[PDB]
């Protein structure tokens, strides 16, 4: 057999029994919700910002960071919907560290009760501060331990196809974000869209740690998410070539930018060259483009595993606080502009 | 809330109890696993063919289909290494009928419970008689169901890039293939297996129905599968790229062939032509191709979902029976040719 | 869990009953026998219910004749005996020893519950599906799950009529259930036990799924007393007068079960025979109370402390099968004189 | 069927995640169930005194009475071992309230899961404050939700001859005392001992909530407890009866007294005079009585649920208890009896 060892696993009631949901983070996760769901429907002008850390692997300065997000959140409210990236899992070319949940102490102990104690624990403080979290979906189990507490939800370019991925979005209670596939193709986004709103029946683990079979009704509060492929794609050139895609596709001509990975070509300070294009586009009066993903850290760059220094990226590099507050008032004027 | 409804799930115990593995059925196993393995570490010059229908939709017509197929796996075993194509999940490009286990009664009334029970005996039967089972593992946990009877499995397309697919597949018991992407693409595939065969710690359902904690030794009987992208990717062209390419990763040089898909531009009858330049290459010397891979059926094309016509697809169009025996015995011939 | 030595994987009871569904005749003739008991217990049918059989079932094979020489009595005394076979796979005992063939199967301190299990049901799978009802001691919390959908008729021991963890249980069994009063003769805790098994309850206990769950039940209103003596015999019409009055004065129905066995025979099995001809003479006499009999018989007569002689019970003595055609036919009679 | 319903239960992870055992929390149950076992070895002359509400019906009147009763449990504690009854569980005769966790709301509305979370939240902050808890361990699933805060456990009079608890009572990891039978039989005790001080096999709920087979090594830290059966059985002659009982069965001659239920005759005030008499008998050199139970709250006697009058605030819903103002003096007897035994 290829299954070294089993291990026992707290059910979803155990971690929602300890933290509990409180009435400020339930109000935090309701109205993001809304908020984004208005953006995405056309009765609101603002721009979604997702925008943190590639990975969360330390609450400190996890809890720093939003404290610094929430600040500008408010400061910005009535051009951007600021959502905090906290991100829990991390999906691998290969191997390698997969996040928070996995294996919080980052030494391959593998501590996944630790890790979802720690995960929801920082989560709920997130939002009952009244900072919104995006995190991606990618494990098929982890769902019931924190999308209580998601205001919003991605799903990797490595999985956009994936009808189990597909499955998953059609039955989540938050929007959700579909990247387009690693060498930039946009059908499998586009099709991602049309499964997700479709109602689907699946097996799936219940808050009670057991299978079961679920029907989901769909969720249409999708969309696609720009993340390059071979060559970037965040130009007014490809963000054209995307709606028209998506109305041929019968789906509203809308996109997500991330402003990293594939269209910085994997180089932190360039999410701002991408930045400057973007806002031209939309103070330019690009309506299509309904929101942003950014990879941002209290410290630029990153570092690697194989003591740590605080605040700085142990995956992806990202920009920095100063970096980062001026993207956001760049955003923020961007959007006071497309407006008129 | 998404979530309409939640019904209770028969644990993969309770399927196991009712529908165990007979001792042909546990051997027709074990012996195909061993003989694709001895095939994969070189060792064995015979050639890995998994064919059977796009989708298992009916029993009868199945039983009929694995009865014809035994016979050719016993006459053409000296050449060929024949595993059914045992399919009871389909990922489709949006959505569809997703599969036998999903919805059996093809109805949308995704009566799953009736559909393990229904897979799982039909499976077993086939294993009984004989004749080894190959499928896609799709869902990670219908997997708990049916594992114990499947001596090949293959990751889909559309999954292959997806880690929790490669997780599953660093702790399956059987040898796994990994497709190329749908645009062709071969990193995906190549990536794939590389993340397969090292040790993995993920969440999974135990027997039980119980999510748990599960710890994966890896998987070595991983290799790609080619099956086309946007043009064809079968010819001796892309072969010796994708055998460049398998070494730069450190990996054995070789594949597997799937004559359908995008390989046969989605047209069951071009599957004859693929074949023709396959054996060519195998004829030709061609050690790399360790196996191949047919959508067939007892009558060829495909149907649509009212009453439906018999033993003919409902999800990709296949190729009859009669080009089946004839193209067994085209590849048959070839591997003899190779020796 | 420093008193916890080891801790083992149970199957659910859905496993179970998907290995080993019920006939439709099985379930026809648990349904017609509950539906039997339910009408001499309100008091519309003159027929007499017979309890009989081993003290312990340990061997299927001598089980299975066992029962099918009862099956000919019962559809010959059919019209005046409702007979139920003791199908008894959990044992109480007075410290330790071997608690019936569920916790230990192989009598070997090995404790294959999984097994006992399956052969447990197996075997109560076959009774039933021959015709013949059968009666079992409810004293596991946890292996009704498993068996109780085949179970016509149960008992609560004396050792266990006072606990509430047993009343509750039997306020939700499906069956008609019997009380036996305390080890020491003590009448009112089985009363008691009447009175609180016959109304509605809210517990703990584990679903077919095997999970626990809270569960409500609506009360048995199908449950007696089984008159089985203390320091001395209960059984004489001096007692049953006793007793129905008891009953009466609880505002329960003044009816009684008198087992023949254990203390009532003072632990000599011949002595059953004894008990037989006063109850006889009683319910010859026109006793409309005495609803019911026990008695411990087997294949041979006697007992054999854990070769084992076929057929012959390991745990109390029991009367021979001649003693039973015997004891059965005296039975009979008597009610057609009573009626 | 005659199943009404089925709903779900919360698994015992998830009352210990809510609520984990604070260090002070598990310091307490260590010391507490090693004091006893210390006691029941012989290497201790200290009385152990399970002592509080036949029943916990209200967490604030529950707390009020432990931090008195944790005053007097540190002031005595040169000659008592005092532990708290926390009681959440109760068998009655035939129908009735079960105890807060079957019924918290008291009204039939059997809010087992919140039970469950008020109960362990009341164990935890007693504690957490260092007073150990005793309770009687009746229902099969719930030891797991509350058994590592509990110092002491009881196998009631209705279910010492039962099997599933003397298979109970030898996986648990705390002494446990198992009560006479309601008639005054002794011998269902002793066999209740032995058969405990067994290792078992058997089917059991885990912490998951999953039925699962356990093998047990058997508790070997069981006693008896006297309780009276038709008349009572506190006094010399019954103790030195049950001793003889105990040392020919071969276990250590040693008894716990109840002073209440029926060695009071159910007459709450009795127990002062059960307790005047087994302190002249410890004082006057008797060592095996090693313990004594005792049912006290804040105000004396009880009431009913079934009258519709409204409840008084610290008094008993179940079985008549002594007041706090006896409840004093009844300790300060015990730990005078046991200073003068000391000598
Ligand atoms: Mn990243
Ligand atoms: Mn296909
Ligand atoms: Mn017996
Ligand atoms: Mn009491």
């Amino acid at each position: 057999l290829r299954i070294k060892e089993i291990k026992e696993l707290l059910p979803p009631v155990a971690l929602l029994e300890k933290f509990p949901a409180t009435e400020n983070a339930a109000n935090t996760v309701a109205h993001a919700r809304k908020a984004i769901h208005k953006i995405l429907k056309g009765n609101d002008d603002r721009l979604l910002v997702v925008i943190g850390p590639c990975s969360i692997h330390d609450p400190v300065a996890a809890k720093e960071y939003a404290t610094r997000l929430l600040a500008l959140r408010e400061e910005l409210k009535d051009e951007l919907e600021i959502v905090m990236r906290v991100y829990f899992e991390k999906p691998r070319t290969t191997v390698g560290w997969k996040g928070l949940i996995n294996d919080p102490h980052m030494d391959n102990s593998f501590q996944i009760n630790d890790g979802l104690r720690i995960a929801r624990k920082l989560l709920l403080d997130i939002n009952d501060s009244g900072l919104p979290a995006a995190g991606e979906f990618l494990d098929m189990i982890t769902p019931q331990y924190l999308a209580d507490l998601m205001s919003w939800g991605a799903i990797g370019a490595r999985t956009t196809e994936s009808q189990v991925h597909r499955e998953l979005a059609s039955g989540l209670s938050c929007p959700v974000g579909f990247k387009n596939g690693t060498d930039g193709t946009i059908k499998v986004a586009i099709d991602a869209i049309n499964a997700a709103g479709a109602p689907h029946c699946f097996l799936s683990v219940t808050k009670w740690g057991h299978s079961a079979i679920v029907n989901t009704s769909g969720n249409g509060d999708c969309h696609i998410i720009l993340r390059g492929g071979k060559e970037p794609n965040y130009s007014a050139k490809h963000v054209a070539e995307v709606k028209e895609g998506l109305n041929k596709a019968g789906l509203p001509a809308q996109v997500m930018i991330d402003f990293s990975h594939a269209n910085s070509s994997k180089q932190f300070k360039k999410q701002m060259d991408v930045c400057a294009d973007v806002c031209q586009q939309i103070a330019g009066g690009e309506k299509a483009i309904i929101g942003v993903m950014v990879e941002s850290h209290l410290v630029e760059g990153n570092q690697s595993l194989e003591p740590l220094a605080y605040g700085k990226s142990i995956t992806d590099a990202c920009i920095g606080w100063e970096d980062t507050d001026a993207l956001l008032r760049q955003l923020a004027n961007a959007v006071k502009a497309r407006r008129g």
